[PDB]
């Protein structure tokens, strides 16, 4: 199918990945930079994060979510359901509210598109009704993330997807702060793209520091797969 090898073609190999947000939580405003490198044949992402003014207002794993989809690795059997490579090198809207528990929630909208060999996330980030002394605003969640599922719909009337998924941050107090994501997708293009029928992903997310960096900053390496159409 060349609308599956167009996808195949733009994500073989190593593919430089750049991502740029702005953000305004409670009025904290700030700014993310991240660079790195996807292998969406493994599934496989790897990026370095730096605020760029400053120390971040938030804790890093709440914005893991936020901060390319288009690198997971669809199976053989799956492929005809990608729709995030196959609204490329146009690109789609990744727009999100965020939802946590007993807190404020963010609003994210990102544009995912190729410029020249590079894919870029640009996103921006909008946080309101938060608690300024809260887990978020009060930096009490712990530095980790937990695997989780998604399941990914198709959204006939925006030619795209949506999706709703739980994510769970830990507390330094040992409670779980729930994340509850509502996700769209939209392409950029005005074109044809796969709509999938409905599938899930499967992620694990590793988050690290780097011990030279002075900046406040995170490592992720992340690895995304389309487990199937059901979980069985």
């Amino acid at each position: 199918d060349p609308m599956v090898s167009k996808g195949e073609e733009l994500f073989t190999g190593v593919v430089p990945i750049l991502v740029e947000l702005d953000g305004d939580v409670n009025g904290h405003k700030f700014s993310v930079s991240g660079e790195g490198e996807g292998d969406a044949t493994y599934g496989k992402l790897t990026l370095k994060f730096i605020c760029t003014t400053g120390k971040l207002p938030v804790p890093w794993p709440t914005l893991v979510t936020t901060l390319v989809l288009c690198f997971s690795r669809y199976p053989d059997h799956m492929k005809q359901h990608d729709f995030f490579k196959s609204a490329m090198p146009e690109g789609y809207v990744q727009e999100r509210t965020i939802f946590f528990k007993d807190d404020g929630n963010y609003k994210t909208r990102a544009e995912v598109k190729f410029e020249g060999d590079t894919l870029v996330n640009r996103i921006e980030l909008k946080g309101i009704d938060f608690k300024e002394d809260g887990n978020i605003l009060g930096h009490k969640l712990e530095y980790n993330y937990n695997s989780h599922n998604a399941y990914i719909m198709a959204d006939k009337q925006k030619n795209g997807i949506k999706s709703n998924f739980k994510i769970r941050h830990n507390i330094e107090d040992g409670s779980v702060q729930l994340a509850d994501h509502y996700q769209q997708n939209t392409p950029i293009g005005d074109g044809p793209v796969l709509l999938p029928d409905n599938h899930y992903l499967s992620t694990q997310s590793k988050l690290s520091k780097d011990p030279n960096e002075k900046r406040d900053h995170m490592v992720l390496l992340e690895f995304v797969t389309a487990a199937g159409i059901t979980l069985g």
